């Protein structure tokens, strides 16, 4: 079709625009002390923190650029087009807040009160276009259905974003992820629900090959870092195609790894177990590899419905620990540093790739 | 009308939240080093800037929180082209928040931000286009296309005007304030008139705009213990801008925006680089008065170019810039303008008299509207 080849064609371009412009800004935000050290590298010098902005910068532009093209000669339809400028508005308010968190280091309660409200238009879009509240039984969830939506909006921004750490990691995964959703929107294309992935694809498309250019300076040895911005960006991105899609069980399906990450670390996130402010690998200066890390605490102090859960997961063989309590810190990183050991960075990151494409695969063969 | 009502509810529920959370998050802009120091006192703190970007925060969240109540039960034939006003509007005015901080964290170029202003502008002109689509001037030639540019521009000219026309305290959310206030009340009057649906969306964008940065100038006025910055100054210009152009009475707004257009106008030669322009032309204090005194920009005349003699010398024949013998040429702004016109003035009064002008400006656009004695 027109649409998706003007799509394409917009795409490599703002590719090229994000290439282009992460070096052309770096002085802008070493000025403004938005950096990061290499925590997993020998070398203390400071990297550009939310560069995604950029990129999701450009994001924005293309699409604002690219809405009119599917409505070329086309009472005018003014709810698909309400479809679009929906989820431009979630989006944008998303990598709006990640910026604005990155700069700021806002609490974890301002973060999901603002990810809450920041959801709020797809619900609207979905009411308003779509609005359909029932799921095989056959039930009718009703208001529970938005909260669904809600919550998974909220979890798409912040897994992805837990699931981090490692050099290139980040962008990884969200390009894998997206890659995954496009085939499956072409190949549901030919099916009888065609609109709906072509959305997806409108909103797809673009974000991959941006990411792509993100991550062309992400990848080991990191130049930059992406950042809230880009984690919550990509998480909105995913739960908008996925909901206005109608296809978010094959999404969480492809959400495998994260949402394995998300369950594993749920004790912490929850301070069941002491949580640190960093849990990723620790690099051993001697191997030059990556060796898991681990929560020092007082054992007497923890509560009883803590060491409970701490005591199943030793059985299960999942925590390392060596009794304070030095607990293994629970992050999908640390559980595959634990399984084989010691990792070298971009070799870690690399498996987790192609662990998260394996996953994609499962979810192809279930579907089909 | 109901929704007018719950928009005055949440309105000041978010005044409150504003003047709340604005001194809350006063640690979060210190630790990272998002502060400007204010130039005008001879103190040498640091006050937090970009302030701005929380009251935009909560005005989003405001207008997220009120798009249902417009709608209440309205027949199983939704009308999606209201929603899409209201939801396009909004996606230009968080982009334009966003961009103001971004811009303020980065410092961006001219040609970067002007760029932006165009794209996050482009939401506006599409919903006007799938909604009215009228291109058409009364003086009765269709304009084309040019229309599109026109309001265009009119949105990066709104961002920028109130944005230029700062630097003492409490001017840019002032005059923000009192354009505001005069549409509202505009929209108000013409609320019973034939065009009554542009109005209440005029009043929707407005009101919780007019109450969110009052939460910010509660902190903003003289003594200033927050700065707004270029998230307010492109928020308010793009709110403007929105409700003028779907609101079908742009000339109006304009002419609200006299003070802001006659600034802009006459700083149009140091803007273009034609006389050589400072990166901050705000009044220079006086040490033993403690008033606010003009300011100059010192160049050589040799590179003065033949066109900025000849500005400068209509200028000075005008009696509106004053030049000293290098050369010096009195910095071009209202504010430094009205130094001119009345010497020495303190900060506070000085802004106060800019807020008292705009208000003269907001009558004079009354009068000519309604034809009535001034
Ligand atoms: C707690 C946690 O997981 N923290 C992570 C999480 O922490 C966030 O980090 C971010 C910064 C991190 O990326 C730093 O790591 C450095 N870095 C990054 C790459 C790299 O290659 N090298 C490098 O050095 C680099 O300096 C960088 O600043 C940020 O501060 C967040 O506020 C911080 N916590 C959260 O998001 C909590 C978010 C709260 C999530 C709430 C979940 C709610 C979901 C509910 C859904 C349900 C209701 C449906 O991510 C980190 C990634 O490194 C982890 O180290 C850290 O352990
Ligand atoms: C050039 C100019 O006007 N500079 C101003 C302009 O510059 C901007 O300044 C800002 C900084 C200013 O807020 C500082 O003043 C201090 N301050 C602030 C309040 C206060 O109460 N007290 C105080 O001390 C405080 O430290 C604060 O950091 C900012 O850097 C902008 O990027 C900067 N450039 C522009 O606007 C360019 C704007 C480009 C204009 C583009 C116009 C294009 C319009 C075209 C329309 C057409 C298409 C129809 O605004 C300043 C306001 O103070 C002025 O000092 C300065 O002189
Ligand atoms: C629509 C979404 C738009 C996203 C906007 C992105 C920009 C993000 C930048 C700044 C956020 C500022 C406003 C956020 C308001 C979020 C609302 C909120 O969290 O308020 C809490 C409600 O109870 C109380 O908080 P409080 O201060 O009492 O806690 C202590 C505190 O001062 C410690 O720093
Ligand atoms: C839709 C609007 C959303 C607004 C987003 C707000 C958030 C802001 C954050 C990042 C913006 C960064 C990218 C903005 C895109 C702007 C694109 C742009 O301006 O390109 C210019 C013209 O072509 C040339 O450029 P260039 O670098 O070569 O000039 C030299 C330069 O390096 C000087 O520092």
């Amino acid at each position: 079709p027109m649409p998706l080849l003007i799509n394409l064609i917009v795409s490599l371009l703002g590719f090229v625009a994000t290439v282009t412009l992460i070096p052309a800004f770096r002085g802008h935000f070493i000025a403004a002390r938005l950096c990061g050290q290499d925590l997993n590298k020998t070398s203390r010098q400071q990297i550009p923190e939310s560069q995604g902005v950029i990129s999701g910068a450009v994001f924005l532009i293309i699409l604002f650029c690219f809405i009119p093209f599917p409505f070329l000669n086309c009472a005018f339809p003014h709810h698909e087009f309400v479809a679009l400028i929906g989820a431009l508005l979630a989006i944008c308010c998303m990598i709006f807040l990640g910026f604005a968190d990155d700069v700021l280091n806002l609490r974890w309660r301002h973060k999901l009160l603002l990810h809450t409200a920041a959801s709020l238009p797809l619900l609207m879009v979905y009411f308003t276009n779509f609005g359909n509240t029932t799921i095989v039984v056959h039930l009718d969830l009703g208001i529970l259905y938005y909260v669904y939506m809600g919550l998974l909006a909220v979890f798409c921004t912040n897994a992805i974003n837990i699931l981090a750490g490692i050099n290139g990691l980040e962008a990884g995964q969200s390009l894998v992820i997206s890659a995954s959703i496009i085939v499956f929107n072409l190949v549901e294309l030919e099916g009888d629900c065609r609109d709906d992935h072509v959305f997806s694809l409108y909103f797809m498309i673009p974000f991959f090959f941006t990411t792509l250019g993100l991550l062309y300076h992400n990848w080991y040895p990191s130049r930059v870092f992406v950042g809230d911005t880009f984690c919550y960006f990509a998480g909105m991105t995913f739960a908008v195609v996925g909901i206005l899609g109608h296809f978010s069980k094959t999404m969480l399906l492809f959400f495998m790894p994260q949402v394995f990450n998300f369950l594993y670390s749920l004790p912490q996130l929850l301070h069941i177990i002491p949580c640190p402010r960093h849990r990723i690998p620790r690099l051993n200066i001697k191997t030059g590899k990556l060796e898991m890390s681990y929560s020092k605490f007082k054992t007497k102090s923890l509560s009883f419905l803590g060491t409970f859960i701490l005591k199943v997961a030793e059985s299960l063989q999942l925590v390392t620990v060596h009794q304070f309590t030095e607990c293994n810190n629970m992050t999908l990183i640390n559980l595959l540093l634990k399984v084989l050991g010691p990792i070298h960075e971009r070799n870690l990151t690399l498996l987790l790739l192609l662990l998260q494409i394996l996953g994609s695969a499962i979810t192809f063969s279930i579907r089909y």
